[PDB]
RNA sequence: UCGACA
DNA sequence: ATGTCG
């Protein structure tokens, strides 16, 4: 059953690699909560990684214990192991969101928290609310 | 085989 | 339809 009680967090991109950027909206209703700048260039895993961790601190700071709703195994995945293995290649270019990335994992590395992080099925419920 | 993003 | 991220 769908925890309805929750945010539900979704990378957005034109072409991957191409430029991304990710939201978060509240799973019930649709309503937006948060929804980063465009990044010039980056991976949809990387994407789908910073928006479940913008989602851990959005939570926290808000003294919230709402689940987190994803559709991206591999970035659940990276959450639980703290670690984006992305494969994308490090240069001027993608500095921007590579220092995204290492700070994301760094705000793990330094922070505790209780989200339970579940997967969306969307072969079973239709696409995540956060879908763009 | 499967989860995504285009 | 054809690609890339995992
Ligand atoms: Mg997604
Ligand atoms: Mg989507």
């Amino acid at each position: 059953e769908i925890i309805w009680e929750s945010l539900s967090v979704d990378v957005g991109s034109q072409g991957n690699p191409g430029i991304v950027e990710y939201k978060g909206v509240d799973t019930k209703t649709g309503e937006v909560l948060f929804e980063r700048e465009p990044i010039p260039i980056g991976t949809n895993n990387m994407g789908e990684f910073l928006a479940i961790v913008h989602g851990l601190r959005y939570l926290k700071e808000r003294n919230s214990r709402k689940p987190i709703y994803s559709n991206s195994q591999t970035a659940i995945k990276w959450v639980k192991d703290k670690k984006a293995k992305s494969t994308l290649v490090r240069n001027e270019e993608t500095a921007l969101i590579w220092k995204l990335v290492d700070e994301a994992e760094e705000w793990l590395n330094t922070h505790t928290y209780e989200t339970p992080i579940l997967k969306w099925q969307t072969d079973k419920w239709g696409e995540i609310k956060a879908d763009y």
